[PDB]
């Protein structure tokens, strides 16, 4: 059992799936997952495959062998979202591209962090197509589930997933799985708003194609975002120009988020030896005068 990978993705030629996802019947937005077929490969092509659709119906459940229209039944703010039973979305259905169950592949990968996708499952050797997204690390979980991907585009909108209203565990309004697939090399993300508007930019900044700490290149994003707001605003569309002007607000935020993490990481640090190194140098200094204080006394 390791860490999970830091880099997004960790490998290149793992697939890229995503979920399109709808709350009341709002399209929140584009989770993008790396799947890890090279640490657990038929872990990986289970889920890929139920991001397609393409083997066609399950044998045991005459359902679709498919993610899509799936709902999140279990949602637990602080722990995980929990879905894939597309057969009686309610935990208690769903199943596999190779039977009802198979075998947990192996435990390579701690749940380390939040953005994790793993197999939920009844115990040893039950995995079927129910998964979960970790919100948070959750180590109770090595070793008894099987981690095989992790969110790498989106994770604002498994965040908005993670505090809908809930009854229980079970959410007040229906959150589901409006569209998946699978990311060819070279796709396109899908990760700009799917709202007519013209705004390519990505929901959450953090997933923009841009150094968030460059600062003429935000405001030209902010810019268009604020012009097409201004248009919503010419429209009378009150509603979605406040989602524009929202979206600045947003890509302002990251922006200094982006600054201030990276100077916490890497320019504090070697501040702080600069300054120790100082210190020790006054040392030095006091001691070769005090020395030669004494002498020429």
């Amino acid at each position: 059992s390791h860490p999970s990978p830091q880099a997004k993705p960790s490998n290149p030629s793992n697939p890229r799936v995503f979920f399109d996802v709808d709350i009341g019947g709002e399209r929140v937005g584009r989770i993008v997952l790396e799947l890890f077929a090279d640490i657990v490969p038929k872990t990986a092509e289970n889920f890929r495959a139920l991001c397609t659709g393409e083997k066609g119906i399950g044998p045991t459940t005459g359902k679709p062998l498919h993610f899509k229209g799936c709902p999140f039944h279990r949602i637990i703010k602080k722990f995980m979202i929990q879905g894939g039973d597309f057969s009686n979305q309610n935990g208690t259905g769903g199943e596999s591209i190779y039977g009802e169950k198979f075998e947990d592949e192996n435990f390579h990968y701690k749940h380390d962090k939040e953005g994790l996708l793993s197999m939920a499952n009844a115990g040893s050797n039950t995995n079927g197509s129910q998964f979960f997204i970790t919100t948070v690390p959750t180590p109770h979980l090595d070793g008894k589930h099987v981690v095989f991907g992790q969110v790498i585009k989106g994770m604002g909108v498994a965040k908005i997933l993670e505090n809908v209203e809930v009854k229980g565990e079970k959410p007040a309004k229906l959150c589901v799985i409006a569209e998946c697939g699978e990311l060819k090399e070279g796709d396109d993300w899908g990760i700009f708003p799917k709202d007519g508007s013209g705004d390519s930019h990505p929901d959450f900044p953090e997933d923009a194609d841009v150094d968030l700490k460059d600062v003429d290149k935000i405001l030209l994003i902010s810019e268009d975002l604020k012009n097409i707001g201004n248009t919503f605003f010419k429209s009378q569309n009150w509603e979605m120009a406040i989602k524009k002007y929202t979206k600045v607000l947003r890509y302002v935020e990251g922006s200094r988020a982006a600054a201030e993490d990276a100077d916490g990481a890497k320019l504090q640090p070697v501040a702080l030896s600069c300054v120790l190194n100082i210190g020790a140098c006054k040392l030095k200094m006091s001691d070769w005068q005090g020395a030669v204080d004494s002498c020429l006394e």
